[PDB]
């Protein structure tokens, strides 16, 4: 039975680790949105000054290339939930 | 005793199903690392032809190099999920 | 006796594949502190072209709590990692 206590022990451990990850993996996701902003903002105001000048700088794609990804983060997100729950069921 | 067998397997299946979804994650970070590179670089260029020299050389090339690093991770990565599924007794 | 070695087996690449992935969070924790610093220079030169307005100062301080926040993580990590590697029998 030393087998079956440390397989429990092991369980708990990759379960909370698991949730780590997943932690981490929505950190990124936000630090991504945030990002997808950033060049939103930047799309405006360099576009402003481009129009007061009077090349256009268009970072459309980029930003939505950004904004998809973080959704792909938060869908392993909940996809790594569920798999954590079937670990903790054992 | 043998549920013990039957928790292990199952256990198993979901951590490599887990560590399959989090190398998904990690991919998914390469990839919009390599987008925001892009998008740097653009920023660069518009930026110094409205025109102080904005130089992204650097952060750019920081950029792509943890991206590279990434990727390494995710092909080393694939190959333990592997031997973890091997265990299914 | 079967079923712990392939318990030992697991447990083994379960640590090895954490540690994989505690460096791509590394890695990550440190694009996006390059990301943050190339927005920050973009914001300096952004304004300064406008004075002859671009405020990111709050994503730039976002980026750089989650890039604190994913050195945190990978740090306790660690700490369950060797907790699950104590469990080989």
């Amino acid at each position: 039975k030393i087998l079956a206590a440390s397989f429990n022990k092991a369980m708990t451990n990759i379960v909370d680790a698991f949730t780590g990850v997943n932690d981490a993996i929505t950190q990124t996701s936000q630090a991504l949105q945030t990002v997808a902003t950033a060049l939103n903002k930047i799309q405006d105001v360099v576009n402003q000054q481009g129009n007061s000048l009077n090349t256009i700088l268009n970072l459309t794609s980029e930003i939505s290339t950004l904004e998809n990804k973080s959704a792909e983060l938060n869908y392993t997100v909940q996809k790594l939930q569920t798999l954590i729950d079937n670990i903790n069921s054992t």
